[PDB]
């Protein structure tokens, strides 16, 4: 076997880490419920992973390179599992979670305080964060250090191969991160302890919370398992100015920080997109996404190693194919726009009470008759789809007399508003929700969706050759530091900043908020179809148009070097 050896536990070591960041996310809702604690502490507390990681990082793989590189990812390991232990114990010492709207037509200190009136000098908030953090540390040994292992250590050019299957095992990761968190979130935080016939919560409650502690044993557990294969197997200042002073790689990081800040955006908002385009909650949409995602991904990483190693391709040679990604990537993305669709009809926000008038201004929509007599709550959204294909606000706004009830009809009766004049003998009726999107956009998301896919395969046959090249393109001494100054530069300015400033953009397309408590803008109720569609994509094809400028300049640049 011989590397296969290393190559085995890396896998490991990679199934374990890539765990560890699906768990948190997994119990980052659940947490907060039973904790008690601030919605502000809780991103903090998410916060910790990152700093863990990104800041000891430029420092870990520097600094850890010189030494023996197939024991001190071991320890690296060793500290993600106790991290995650140490995250879970909360349990053992704590004790026992003790913790309408018809809306029709009609004629947070506290939780602060909770949080910290219990504190008693120490609150169990500090635990959380000095341990989850302490995971970060553990992340930061696996990929400036691991690869620069296997790299230095391989056939010609099989590296690619390795760090295809690597990444394509890897992603077996996230899929036992849903089989058992799901389910684990399923079981009771206290399960053994108290007698679960009892407990009036269920898992659709608000009030139940996830079992974080059980969730942390499995990823401390198993990264404690897999730390164990590993054992048997003033010139910092200088380095870290030569890699910068090096003009290839500096552009090459600058063009991966783009093109992946486009990415992590565009994966992370497509949720907002198939539901506010096209319509699907994204309920159903996930787990169809994700059944067929992970393997095509996965198979595209494969098939990058793959035909790295076969073709044979060197430095220049692997930068043109990372572009032939780069071009069918984008490509895919000019399609996207073509896709569009109308924007969604509401009362009060795109569309007068009437139905008559499109609105300029969501800003004081006048009530109209069918609605000026009811006092009405405008601040609520309990959106309820009229007969006339029109949504409304609220069933109060509609203009609706009655409602069906507890009952399981969702119908609402006798609404002034959404009138047809001149059809008087139709009677109306809103079912509740959203009104569905028109069935030429329902065709068009599968095509969305396939086209998404391909899309997804195309950029994961180049996810091999992001960290291929960079080896390549920096001396063959310094391949340690270059894995982990372009790990942070792609999550410290990237990944944090993604969802930071693509949120941004998007937030302003809005049509309208949600007061939540003192905030009048805790959340969009509704983005503008044409508006958000426009900025998102826009946003991420430019990005990743200007990738392709950097790249056609970091091509001729080789090209000329070498
Ligand atoms: C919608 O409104 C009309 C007018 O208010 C309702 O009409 C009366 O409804 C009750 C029960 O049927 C009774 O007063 C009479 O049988 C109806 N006629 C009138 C005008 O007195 C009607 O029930 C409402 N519901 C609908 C039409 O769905
Ligand atoms: C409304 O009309 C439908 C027939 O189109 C009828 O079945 C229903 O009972 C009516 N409901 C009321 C009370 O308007």
């Amino acid at each position: 076997n011989g590397l296969k050896m290393f190559l085995a536990a890396l896998s490991l070591s990679f199934i374990a880490k890539t765990l560890g960041a699906i768990i948190m996310k997994s119990s980052i809702i659940h947490i907060e419920r039973r904790f008690e604690i601030s919605s502000s502490l809780v991103g903090f507390i998410d916060g910790s992973f990152e700093i863990g990681n990104l800041l000891v990082i430029v420092f870990v793989s520097y600094f850890g390179s010189k030494l023996h590189r197939p024991k001190l990812i071991g320890i690296g390991c060793f500290i993600m599992g106790i991290g995650g232990v140490l995250t879970a114990l909360p349990h053992f010492f704590m004790g026992y979670y003790r913790y309408s709207t018809l809306s029709t037509c009609l004629i947070s200190p506290e939780i602060v305080g909770k949080g910290c009136l219990k504190e008693s000098g120490s609150y169990m908030w500090i635990y959380v964060f000095m341990g989850n953090m302490l995971r970060g540390i553990g992340e930061t040994p696996i990929v400036p250090l691991g690869l620069s292992y296997i790299d230095d250590f391989a056939k010609e050019g099989h590296s690619s191969l390795y760090l295809g299957i690597l990444n394509a095992i890897a992603m077996i990761g996230p899929i036992i991160g849903f089989t058992l968190g799901s389910l684990f979130s399923k079981m009771y935080v206290d399960i053994g302890y108290v007698d679960l016939s009892t407990i009036r919560i269920t898992p659709t409650d608000s009030r139940w919370v996830g079992a974080w502690w059980l969730n942390f044993l499995v990823s401390g557990l198993f990264s404690i398992i897999s730390s164990i294969p590993f054992f048997f197997l003033t010139g910092f200042f200088q380095s870290f100015k030569s890699i910068l002073t090096n003009p290839l790689y500096v552009m090459f990081v600058l063009l991966t920080l783009l093109q992946v800040s486009s990415y992590i955006g565009a994966f992370t908002y497509v949720f907002k997109y198939v539901e506010q385009q096209y319509g699907q909650p994204s309920s159903k949409a996930n787990i169809l996404l994700g059944v067929i995602t992970i393997p095509i991904f996965a198979s595209g990483m494969f098939l990058g190693g793959y035909i790295i190693k076969k073709f044979k391709l060197n430095t220049v040679g692997i930068a043109k194919f990372s572009c032939f990604t780069a071009v069918m990537s984008l490509s895919f993305y000019l399609l996207y726009f073509f896709i569009l669709c109308e924007n969604k009809s509401v009362a009060g926000l795109t569309m007068t009470y009437d139905g008559n008038n499109p609105v300029t201004s969501h800003r004081d929509v006048p009530l109209s008759y069918c609605n000026s007599d009811c006092n009405c709550d405008e601040s609520q959204w309990e959106p309820v789809c009229g007969n006339n294909g029109i949504t409304y606000i609220s069933p109060c706004l509609a203009g609706c007399k009655s409602s069906s009830g507890n009952k399981k009809p969702i119908v609402f009766y006798n609404c002034s508003c959404l009138e047809v004049t001149g059809l008087q003998n139709r009677n109306y009726s809103a079912h509740l929700g959203e009104c569905p999107r028109d069935d030429a956009c329902t065709r068009k998301f599968y095509f969305f969706v396939a086209i998404q896919v391909l899309n997804l395969f195309f950029s994961a046959l180049g996810g091999t050759s992001h960290v291929m090249l960079i080896v390549k393109i920096v001396q063959p001494e310094l391949k340690s530091l270059a894995l982990g100054f372009h790990s942070m530069v792609i999550r410290a300015l990237g990944g944090i900043l993604a969802p930071i400033y693509f949120g941004a953009l998007i937030d302003t397309t809005c049509i309208k908020w949600s007061t939540n408590n003192c905030g009048t803008r805790g959340s969009c109720r509704t983005y503008n179809s044409t508006s958000f569609s426009r900025v998102y994509l826009g946003l991420s094809s430019m990005l990743r148009v200007s990738s392709l400028v950097l790249y056609i300049i970091l091509i001729y640049a080789m090209k000329k070097k070498y």
